[PDB]
């Protein structure tokens, strides 16, 4: 059983600039032996070279690595991706690039909160996500010498939750935690510890989320932002509306008291420098770890701006010359604005995204936070503290409960509003603080988006396998 089988695969061939990509496919492939939804389920994309003995960029059907790029979103049902698929969420321009670069790709469908089985119960919270994300991974480890590619140069990709769910995948490789789940699922019998992780403003850390947003958003008490409502324009893109608000007094004593937290939350990760120095922040949010936080955004602005980018479009930096020589990161960020409310994430009513995620067999939605927990404005509970760990990357870094892969290259836009931009910096430092390869950038004036950079993605992943 979850035995692969090459003659699956059929020829097919999608158009790329006037130039005609060949490849194979294999579509709608059961991952588990006991699935409990339809959408867990892969396709498999070979470049016709593979099934020729040939090769295409220096790979190999022994050799290309293997993408597994997931379409999850907002911690939603990620259905599998297709290089001729258009309907959002889809990234299939990407998937056409990677066939054309050489690479094998296998993307695998994913449930997410709102998944019910055949009873019309959830069954897609978390950890389902990343249960999934491993039982594909152990799908394709399994099938090595069926499958086209190297299964031990596999490469997750994805975006926002999709990005947590990339970076959890590299992090948590052979974790026990995970393993009832696995073996309810009835999962392939191998390892699903993958090579790379590539991630774009992964939407992790949950848990320290709120207080991360407000050390950065505090004092801006406007914000927008778009929510989606009923209709779909282009593709299945769902329509969108402007939204926006002021913060009440209250919301403003809790947003002070979540950034004076962050102090307390950042200085005991003991973050250090190259030569071993402790990164801190005071009680008023300024020191050591600001400073890196104002550095990135300069650097960015410096990338762009050497590569014929105006940057007068935000407000606080100073030039010198050709060079960006500093920042006024209180006045970047207010013209950057607020996207989100307080708390950002663990919302008191119990109606977020990542409510929902923690809800579970008998509870919609949960609380992970003791602050929203005990500041609850409708009956709750507080999710499992083991159930939150296990699910943020950060976890198995400072500890040793699983194989976590070598090469990270993580991306959030300058212009991402979505979490702070402390929450992916923490992790870029702690995977440099424990000798992973990382690969780290906050691409200027980039909004809450992915893979766009393939050149860039393509030219590190080839430097990972040439």
């Amino acid at each position: 059983r979850l035995i692969f089988d090459a003659d699956w695969l059929v020829p097919e061939q999608v158009q790329v600039a006037g130039q005609a990509i060949q490849y194979y496919a294999a579509r709608n492939i059961q991952y588990v032996q006991h699935p409990v939804a339809a959408i867990q389920v892969l396709n498999v994309f070979v470049p016709a070279a593979y099934l020729h003995g040939s090769s295409v960029n220096g790979y190999q059907r022994a050799t290309a690595p293997i993408l597994m790029p997931n379409t999850v979103g907002g911690y939603l049902p990620g259905p599998a991706d297709d290089p001729q698929r258009v309907t959002w969420p889809t990234n299939a321009g990407t998937i056409q690039q990677a066939l054309k670069r050489g690479y094998v790709v296998v993307a695998a469908g994913i449930r997410g909160r709102t998944t019910v089985d055949k009873s019309g119960q959830r069954v897609g919270q978390a950890p389902a996500f990343i249960v999934d994300m491993k039982a594909a991974i152990r799908y394709v480890k399994y099938n090595q010498g069926r499958l086209p590619g190297d299964t031990n140069r596999i490469i997750t990709n994805g975006t926002s939750a999709g990005g947590a769910t990339s970076a959890l995948a590299g992090a948590s490789g052979n974790s026990a935690y995970f393993e009832p789940a696995l073996t309810a699922l009835g999962a392939a019998p191998a390892t699903d510890d993958i090579f790379a992780v590539s991630a774009y403003c992964p939407i992790h850390n949950l848990e320290h989320a709120d207080m991360a947003y407000e050390w950065q958003f505090n004092g801006i008490n406007d914000w927008h932002r778009y929510q989606p409502v009923a209709g779909t324009t282009k593709n299945g893109r769902p329509k969108f509306e402007p939204v926006s608000g002021q913060l009440t007094v209250e919301e403003q004593a809790l947003s002070l008291a979540l950034k004076a937290q962050f102090s307390t939350y950042l200085n005991q990760l003991q973050l250090t420098a190259s030569d071993g120095t402790h990164l801190t922040l005071n009680e008023a949010g300024m020191g050591s770890f600001r400073d890196v936080v104002r550095q990135l955004l300069i650097s960015s602005a410096q990338t762009a701006f050497d590569q014929g980018t105006d940057i007068h479009k935000y407000a606080g930096f100073v030039v010198t010359g050709n060079q960006v020589t500093d920042l006024d990161l209180s006045a970047y960020l207010k013209s950057l604005t607020r996207m989100k409310a307080v708390p950002a994430f663990d919302q008191l009513d119990l109606t977020s995204p990542e409510n929902n995620l923690f809800g579970d067999a008998t509870a919609k939605a949960k609380h992970f936070t003791a602050l929203a927990q005990t500041r609850s404005t409708v009956t709750a509970q507080l999710a499992d503290a083991e159930l939150i760990q296990a699910i943020n990357p950060l976890s198995y870094l400072t500890t040793t409960s699983s194989q976590v892969a070598k090469h990270w290259r993580i991306r959030h836009g300058a212009a991402d509003r979505d979490t702070s931009f402390a929450i992916p910096i923490i992790l870029a430092i702690m995977l440099e603080n424990h000798g992973y390869g990382i690969d780290f950038a906050l691409p200027w004036d980039i909004p809450h988006s992915g893979d766009y950079d393939l050149g860039d993605l393509f030219s590190w992943i080839d430097g990972l396998c040439q």
